[PDB]
């Protein structure tokens, strides 16, 4: 038992590895398995380097001594903060065969964060590249050491400077210590805004089955080409089916050097990758790109896009863009994870964010008063399965307002769910506008806006108001000449759109505050306009 994971019930624990929902393998049997099924099957590509799968095995076998003879030690916390490459792969199957616990952070991440990432989980080590899209992080490690002198074990991945040569630790396989299947794997990160992030314990059996889950429902196999196109560390892209999912399949995962279509289309067309995955923001760009800059991308298959609700006015265009099957993707780190199957309808791809993966996966659609809202209603959704945590590491303040006495994890969004099951999201509740005492869903207005030809993405946030409590404020970003506000709200007035829906205000920028993994933070424009505000 690690300090500060909360165990699933006893009962309910057994259920899981009777249903066959827990395979009793660790990261190490799965790696040491394939590996062993499909030798040099080319499991990861950067550039025009290839790793098979064999390889990986050994590296990880070699690094997991290294990283042993260095002093870590079972259970100690590793915070990992790498971008799209190679290393990611050995790194944390070493740690995973040595018992370590990597600390997933993203490489957006600072100071601010990596301190409290390695103050938090105690860490015994950091892992930073020399540098990447421009940002040395030798010096955001000599930033974190000045604040944890503790912190004395510092890796990096190419020119290492005065720090610890990733590349030298590779050594002489050793003997290594028991992991179980039912121990935590890993630490990941929760969600991007509210302050503070919160440390997500997963152990080798929640997760694996959270990926040949989301292989069978994505349909991955050997024959799959997946193109990390956002940073993978993060859960959608590391399990949803993910990078992580893709190993399992014996299929093959293409690293790009960033999101944008500069990067993956021409790696598209040459890798002839066969899925992909973009939350909503990147989406917009991807199609933008999708005609102005003619280029193959048939080789494309599947194109997911979470992260957010994707406005149906931008769905419903994917066939036509990318000529493929557009898949909602709408899960968390926290467990649950939903997806529009590669089977129904394409409105049901359209319009609904999916249902949940798993049989055994719980969703509740509560009120304001954990009172169970009628059928098809509107609500908040609550979650509880498989792969769904019952804890977060060590925070008994947060996890008394976020899981039910019965287990149940609020997820803090709204949603109705439909005849089939499938979820339909509306958006996260705090992202909601009560405008004079109105209810006024967000995307509903700006899933309208987009269908502007002179808008190219838009977010509503809400804004303070001495009389109406709140007003509403949205985000405007121009697909060339900025439209004018007066026009805009004209246009969702002739649409019909009800007097309350409409956005007091409009404010115009060239892009969105976004997070990690790329999201638009609405927590970040509301402080935007705040200010502006106050500016007066
Ligand atoms: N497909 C989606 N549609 C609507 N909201 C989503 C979707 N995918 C992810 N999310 C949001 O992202 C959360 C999970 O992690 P985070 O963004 O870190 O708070 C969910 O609870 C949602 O609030
Ligand atoms: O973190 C998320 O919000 C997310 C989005 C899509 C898919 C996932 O698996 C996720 O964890």
């Amino acid at each position: 038992m690690l300090k500060g994971f909360t165990p699933w019930p006893d009962e309910l624990a057994e259920t899981y590895r009777k249903n066959g929902c827990w395979a009793g393998e660790t990261f190490g049997d799965l790696l040491r398995d394939r590996a062993a099924k499909y030798g040099d099957r080319i499991a990861i590509t950067c550039g025009n380097t290839h790793w098979s799968y064999r390889e990986l095995d050994t590296r990880a076998d070699r690094l997991a001594a290294g990283f042993q003879k260095l002093g870590i030690q079972q259970k100690d916390r590793v915070v990992v903060q790498l971008p799209n490459i190679k290393e990611f792969f050995e790194v944390i199957f070493a740690l995973f065969r040595l018992g370590a616990l990597p600390v997933f952070a993203l490489p957006s991440h600072r100071s601010s964060e990596i301190t409290y990432f390695c103050e938090f989980a105690e860490a015994a080590a950091y892992i930073i590249p020399d540098a990447y899209s421009g940002f040395d992080y030798r010096s955001l490690a000599r930033q974190v050491q000045s604040k944890l002198p503790t912190l004395k074990n510092i890796i990096v991945a190419g020119e290492a400077e005065e720090f610890l040569p990733l590349e030298d630790l590779h050594t002489e396989p050793v003997k290594l210590p028991e992991v179980k299947s039912s121990d935590v794997a890993f630490l990941q990160l929760s969600g991007g805004s509210t302050g503070l992030s919160k440390l997500i314990p997963r152990t080798h059996d929640d997760y694996i089955y959270s990926l040949k889950r989301s292989v069978e429902v994505c349909w991955l196999d050997h024959s799959t080409v997946y193109l990390a196109a956002l940073p993978m560390a993060h859960n959608y892209p590391l399990s949803s089916p993910g990078v992580l999912g893709v190993l399992y399949a014996g299929g093959r995962v293409v690293l790009s050097p960033s999101p944008s279509p500069d990067d993956a289309f021409p790696l598209i067309e040459r890798e002839k990758v066969t899925i992909t995955a973009l939350v909503p923001p990147l989406a917009m760009v991807w199609m933008d790109a999708a005609s102005s800059r003619r280029d193959d991308l048939s080789s494309l298959q599947v194109l997911q896009v979470g992260g957010a609700k994707f406005s149906a006015e931008a769905a419903r265009r994917v066939k036509a863009v990318f000529g493929c099957t557009l898949q909602q993707v709408f899960g968390m780190a926290e467990g649950l994870v939903n997806y529009t199957r590669l089977d129904d309808p394409e409105e049901i791809i359209v319009n609904t964010q999916g249902k949940p993966m798993s049989p055994y996966d719980e969703s509740r659609v509560w009120d304001d008063h954990d009172r169970d809202v009628k059928p098809g209603e509107t609500g908040h959704l609550l979650t509880r399965g498989p792969y769904t945590i019952r804890g977060y590491y060590k925070a008994e303040e947060h996890n008394a307002a976020s899981f039910t006495e019965d287990g149940f994890y609020r997820t803090g969004d709204i949603v109705r769910l439909t005849r089939d099951g499938y979820i339909v999201v509306e958006g996260r509740a705090k992202d909601q506008i009560n405008r004079g005492g109105e209810k006024v869903a967000a995307e509903e207005v700006e899933n309208h806006l987009l269908a502007h030809p002179a808008v190219h993405d838009a977010a509503m946030v809400s804004m303070p108001d001495q009389f109406l409590g709140e007003r509403s404020c949205v985000f405007i970003i121009p697909r060339d000449e900025a439209p004018k506000a007066a026009e805009l709200k004209a246009f969702l007035r002739e649409r019909g759109l009800a007097a309350y829906k409409i956005p007091d205000r409009v404010e115009f920028v060239e892009s969105f505050p976004q997070t990690g993994v790329g999201k638009v933070s609405k927590k970040a424009l509301r402080e935007a306009i705040s200010e502006k505000l106050l500016a007066g």
